[PDB]
């Protein structure tokens, strides 16, 4: 279901939006200006049915593990505790978390080779494009 192409080791290249994405999530300043600095190597890995997304920084590191399908208790980078889910939608790792009454989605697709992180929250989208190392 989900290519084995995701698997792997990939490092941020280029990130668009993103500040508009963490003001909307209400991330403070402070912590807007480090996260829109760092270069995250995100580490994809799956173990039978459980794929891992570790996310590696200077800043932070977050490190989430579920099974397709299977909502799961997130404790994301902005220390947002969300119920979140992963599917795959064509291909696409499509994540949604959900807090308050608040949702956020990331969808992680491939094109030509590269990894396409698109971070949404209603009107504000995010794209952030990772490279495979
Ligand atoms: C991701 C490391 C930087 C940490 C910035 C801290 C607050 C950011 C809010 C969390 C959003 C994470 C979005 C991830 C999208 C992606 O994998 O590229």
């Amino acid at each position: 279901g989900m290519s084995n192409k995701f698997l792997g080791t990939w490092k941020l290249v280029s990130s668009e939006n993103f500040d508009d994405y963490m003001k909307a999530l209400g991330v403070g300043l402070a912590t807007r200006k480090l996260g829109n600095l760092a270069k995250p190597t995100v580490i994809i890995s799956k173990k039978g049915d459980i794929i891992t997304i570790r996310t590696e920084s200077t800043f932070k590191n977050t490190e989430i593990s579920f099974k397709l399908g299977q909502e799961f208790e997130e404790t994301t980078a902005d220390n947002r505790k969300t119920k979140s889910i992963v599917t795959l939608q064509r291909g696409s790792l499509n994540q949604v978390q959900r807090w308050d009454g608040k949702e956020t989605t990331i969808k992680r697709k491939l094109v030509n080779g590269k990894m396409v992180a698109e971070c949404k929250m209603k009107g504000v989208v995010c794209t952030r494009i990772y490279e495979k190392v």
